[PDB]
């Protein structure tokens, strides 16, 4: 039908913004401290204490496939980035910190996307 294709198009716009909402979100982690996975072999415990990990490869692979329907579901991951590593690890740390900023900074490209996605539709 052409109503499946036009939502099919509106589909791929969104995946298009989210792209470059990812890349922009990206730029603020230049350790690339969120960058894959925690290791399982380096943290062998990591999901006795995490329950949903989440990093950037992983949103980029879903987001490849399509697989966010709206912004909320992206942000819910990027979240997910930030708040596993506030809980896993101490406030005197190195990723603690690059997660907060990762927040602040990523807040603002997050204000004007949510502006962009409601004004493209």
């Amino acid at each position: 039908s052409m109503e499946q294709v036009a939502m099919e198009l509106r589909l791929t716009e969104l995946t298009r913004l989210l792209r470059s909402v990812l890349d922009q979100l990206q730029d603020k982690d230049p350790a690339r401290i969120f960058a894959q996975p925690v290791s399982l072999k380096e943290v062998p415990d990591y999901l006795d204490h995490i329950k949903h990990p989440m990093d950037f490869a992983t949103m980029r692979k879903r987001l490849e496939a399509q697989g966010y329907k709206n912004l909320h579901e992206f942000e819910e991951d990027f979240d997910l980035i930030i708040d596993n590593c506030m809980k896993y690890n101490a406030r005197d740390t190195v990723f603690y910190r690059a997660a907060v900023r990762l927040r602040d900074q990523g807040g603002v490209v997050l204000r004007q996307a949510r502006r962009e996605v409601d004004s493209i539709g």
